[PDB]
């Protein structure tokens, strides 16, 4: 087979980037949305972080924890570890915009399948 090809890594290192840096919602999300997400969790992290944003609140580790824990989802990404593995799974938010265009590649290769 060719499996499929994930951008896993690149996508912990924007939700941790996120959650490093607050600002970079503008930079993320002027390439990706949730969609380009193939993987649950990093979805579910991201769609708490863009219904965070719409309602006026803060993205960073805890609150996004807390906003998953008020779903009763914080559970269904691997719990307060998981989001706390990717809150440390960031060079200082530094390539943040590069690994958002690598989850975006990986989105167009999932749509432009023929």
């Amino acid at each position: 087979m060719k499996v499929p090809p994930h951008s896993i890594e690149a996508e912990q290192s924007v939700l941790g980037g996120l959650m490093l840096d607050n600002e970079r919602w503008d930079d993320v999300a002027e390439r990706v949305v949730a969609d380009d997400f193939y993987t649950r969790p990093h979805r579910h992290i991201f769609t708490e972080m863009a219904r965070l944003q719409e309602s006026g609140s803060p993205i960073d580790l805890i609150t996004l924890a807390e906003s998953l824990e008020r779903q009763g989802q914080l559970d269904s990404v691997g719990g307060f570890a998981y989001l706390a593995e990717l809150s440390k799974n960031t060079p200082s938010a530094a390539n943040i915009s590069a690994y958002a265009d690598i989850v975006r590649e990986r989105a167009v290769v999932r749509e432009m399948i023929s």
